[PDB]
DNA sequence: TGGGACTTTTTGA
DNA sequence: TTCAAAAAGTCCCA
């Protein structure tokens, strides 16, 4: 029998990373390809219909489509003896299966003209007269004209952020594609579109994409079409296992139809521990019955712009926290991000680095990191900030700008409000307003393993690896700074923040103001103890010589009063 | 070479 | 004028 995980795995080895970078050449390994496959055509009546039009837009050297072409082969010699009845006798022959499926069955694009023509060799070598015409396509699947839908469309489309991507085919996605493509969107949204607008009409697709779209911001609108056009039939979430072997990407496997029926419920699987190797078990099937994955049913229609998968356990806590929260961060909070300089290297320095004696220390300015931030409070900064945009004169300063900033001179002139002219050459890209920074705040990190909210007593700067939010002067004598740390850092909060949290690698989740802001908040009779325990808390950690023994116990009694609190 | 600590600046709006 | 989102993450080693 045929590898047909051989040629397609030495084709990428040929490649190099900025080419597969560039068009999202990452070929799905075959314990998926079998799940998606068998999924897709495990129960199709090839009796009924022996005809089925089956696509991958996005095929490359034909990882699906082999084991497509062989579950069909299969299907096709069980009930040879049936179709040759039912139908032309002389048409329904085994000899005749494969240049049957070739002919009305098997449909491929791709832009890579390389991969096609392996792909092509591939199928044509699964036999061994009239040359077959194969349905492949070397086109970019997002510009062709289709002429005809599908009845199961299977397969990986590229990946491609919002950086990687080229200004003018971003403007033409933004211009053709507008229904699920705004602002920081991803590609793999526009292929979402195109698979399912060209399936057919009780049709069935299956595809692996990331997970990020799930809960993102910009994944919206997206969620909206799904919602709106497909009838979900199940969710894999592998969270932050790795699927693609030395890539750093998080995966889910989703499966749709268009088919007319009163059915709105959603089978959803979630993996229970990331630590999984998925490639050494047989199949994908075994692994979703065992331990390892949990199942739960969500109802398709019960979905708003937000998708809470959760089973009933987590649903009641949320819907819980929701109900009885009357104020949320937003309502309360001004938050902002961090300073975005264009080019660290030029002006974040060590503190005990000899050219600050060059800097006055008017410019200089406290800076953190991500992992400078713990709970409560915040390490020491070890770094210095030039906030060059007070250097007004360059006449003056010149040793600044000569020693230190202008080092990197060039780079900052390809900073893009330096090319219009917005920035001067030596100018912070986008400094933010020093009078957010310089006062007593909260910050917290973008991406961590759980809630880490600080009081930053000592006016650190930060780039937008931190965030940070300030209580507004209205709410002051309803909540403090202690009491919102306190709740925040708390074990109750943040199994509910990560229920609809963005799941971004293992043990990350991203922490930013899209969803820290919509954090609904309490105030009732324990707000004064819990408010103690956290300065407590703060008092024992800001103490040189300690231990954090007791803040364990201290968190304790105060996750204890929240759990009181919030009726759970 | 797979697992863990850590996280820049480009970009649309 | 100036906000904030975005991992086919980056990068190192035992
Ligand atoms: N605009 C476009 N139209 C069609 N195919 C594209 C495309 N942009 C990228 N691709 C192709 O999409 C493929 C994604 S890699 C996945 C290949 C295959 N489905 C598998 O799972 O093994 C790449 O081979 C790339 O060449």
């Amino acid at each position: 029998s045929q590898d047909n995980f051989l040629l397609s795995k030495e084709y990428e080895n040929s490649l190099d990373v900025d080419t597969k970078k560039a068009s999202g050449i990452y070929y799905t390994p075959k314990i998926i390809v079998d799940y998606i496959v068998k999924k897709t055509l495990k129960n199709h009546d090839i009796i009924k219909n022996p005809y089925p039009r089956i696509l991958d837009i996005s095929c490359g050297c034909g990882n699906f489509l082999l084991e497509v072409y062989d579950i069909l082969y299969d299907l096709f010699e069980e009930n040879i003896y049936e179709l040759k009845k039912k139908y032309d006798e002389n048409y329904w022959t085994v000899d005749n299966i494969h240049r049957h499926i070739l002919n009305y069955c098997i449909y491929g694009a791709d832009i890579d003209e390389k991969a096609i023509s392996i792909l092509k060799d591939s199928l044509t070598n699964k036999k061994v007269e009239s040359d077959i015409k194969i349905n492949l396509f070397c086109c970019d699947s997002l510009k062709k004209k289709w002429r005809y839908k599908f009845d199961y469309i299977v397969g990986n489309p590229p990946y491609i952020g919002h950086k990687k991507l080229e200004k003018k085919y971003k403007k033409f996605l933004l211009e053709k594609y507008s229904e699920v493509y705004k602002d920081k969107a991803d590609l793999y949204f526009c292929f979402y579109k195109k698979i399912i607008d060209i399936l057919k009409q009780g049709g069935i697709g299956s595809v692996i994409t990331p997970r990020y779209f799930l809960e993102s911001l910009s994944g919206k609108d997206l969620r909206e079409y799904i919602k709106s056009n497909v009838n979900v039939q199940e969710i894999v979430d592998f969270l932050g296992a790795n699927i693609f072997k030395n890539i750093g990407v998080s995966s889910c496997i989703l499966t749709f139809d268009k088919k007319k029926t009163k059915e709105t419920y959603i089978d959803v699987f979630k993996i229970k521990n990331e630590d999984i190797c998925i490639n050494k078990f047989e199949t994908l099937e075994e692994l979703l019955k065992s331990s390892k994955f949990e199942h739960f049913n969500i109802n398709q229609r019960l979905l708003s712009d937000e998708w809470i998968l959760v089973n009933k356990d987590d649903e009641t806590f949320y819907n819980k926290i929701q109900e009885k929260c009357k104020y949320s961060l937003e309502d309360i909070a001004i938050s902002f991000q961090g300073i975005i300089t264009g080019c660290d290297k030029a002006f974040i320095l060590s503190k005990d680095d000899v050219k600050l004696n060059l800097v006055d220390d008017k410019f200089l300015k406290c800076w953190i990191k991500s992992k400078n931030i713990n709970k409560y409070i915040v390490d020491k900064s070890e770094y210095r900030l030039i906030y060059s945009n007070d250097i007004d004169n360059e006449n003056t300063n010149k040793r600044i700008l000569d020693e230190i900033i202008g080092l990197y001179k060039t780079k900052l002139e390809n900073r893009r409000e330096c090319k219009s002219g917005i920035r001067k050459w030596y100018e912070l890209q986008w400094g933010r307003e020093k009078l957010f920074f310089e006062r007593k705040k909260i910050m917290y990190p973008y991406k961590s393993n759980e809630n880490r909210f600080a009081i930053d007593y000592d006016n650190n700067f930060s780039s937008a690896d931190v965030y940070s939010f300030f209580i507004k002067e209205e709410y002051l004598d309803k909540f403090s700074y202690e009491y919102l740390v306190g709740i925040l850092n708390s074990s109750v909060y943040d199994k509910y923040f990560k229920i609809t949290a963005k799941k971004m690698s293992k043990n990350i989740y991203d922490y930013y103001p899209n969803k820290v802001m919509k954090i609904r908040i309490f105030r009732d009779n324990n707000y004064e103890e819990i408010e103690n325990l956290s300065k407590q808390i703060i008092s024992i950690l800001l103490n040189k010589s300690i231990d954090k023994g007791k803040v364990e116990k201290l968190q304790i009694k105060m996750d204890n009063l929240i759990m009181d609190s919030l009726g759970i």
